[PDB]
């Protein structure tokens, strides 16, 4: 729904790729967001003492917390769209314990994609691009909603 089938086709072929590796997908998406916007490491009390990126990629703490991300976002991609009941906990924690922004989505969503082009080029040009900014783009869209519902405006 909402995208294309076409479109879902193209998000679903490059995360193909993303589940070869996922660990180290999550590993890359995470040390890019906090180099980008070093302002999100402050949410991960555990990560604070890990000063270079040599270091955040031997943590086995960062690497489950990635892993964990990335399979609860390619969950929801395979819904293609129909995720309402896989993004109220998801919104739920990161609105009510967690506190993340919807800024904050935005800010990993770009680190996400970053990885995805630098890794597969060749399977993520510019229709590919445009279908998973706009799978994303739902998906940041419809917890918003979620975060409004529980009383959180997500500013
Ligand atoms: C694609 C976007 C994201 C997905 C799919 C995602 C998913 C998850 C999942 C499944 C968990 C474990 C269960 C839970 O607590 O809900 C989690 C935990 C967490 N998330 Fe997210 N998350 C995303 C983005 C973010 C961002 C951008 C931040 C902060 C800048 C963040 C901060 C956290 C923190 C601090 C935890 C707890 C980690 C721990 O101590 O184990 N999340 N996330």
């Amino acid at each position: 729904m909402v995208l294309s089938e076409g479109e879902w086709q193209l998000v679903l072929h490059v995360w193909a790729k993303v589940e070869a590796d996922v660990a180290g997908h999550g590993q890359d998406i995470l040390i890019r967001l906090f180099k980008s916007h070093p302002e999100t490491l402050e949410k991960f009390d555990r990560f604070k003492h890990l000063k270079t990126e040599a270091e955040m990629k031997a943590s086995e703490d960062l690497k489950k917390v990635g892993v964990t991300a990335l399979t609860a976002l390619g969950a929801i991609l395979k819904k293609k769209g129909h995720h309402e009941a896989e993004l109220k906990p998801l919104a739920q924690s990161h609105a009510t314990k967690h506190k993340i922004p919807i800024k904050y989505l935005e800010f990993i969503s770009e680190a996400i994609i970053h990885v995805l082009h630098s890794r597969h080029p060749g399977d993520f040009g510019a229709d590919a691009q445009g279908a998973m900014n706009k799978a994303l783009e739902l998906f940041r869209k419809d917890i918003a909603a979620k975060y409004k519902e529980l009383g959180y405006q997500g500013g």
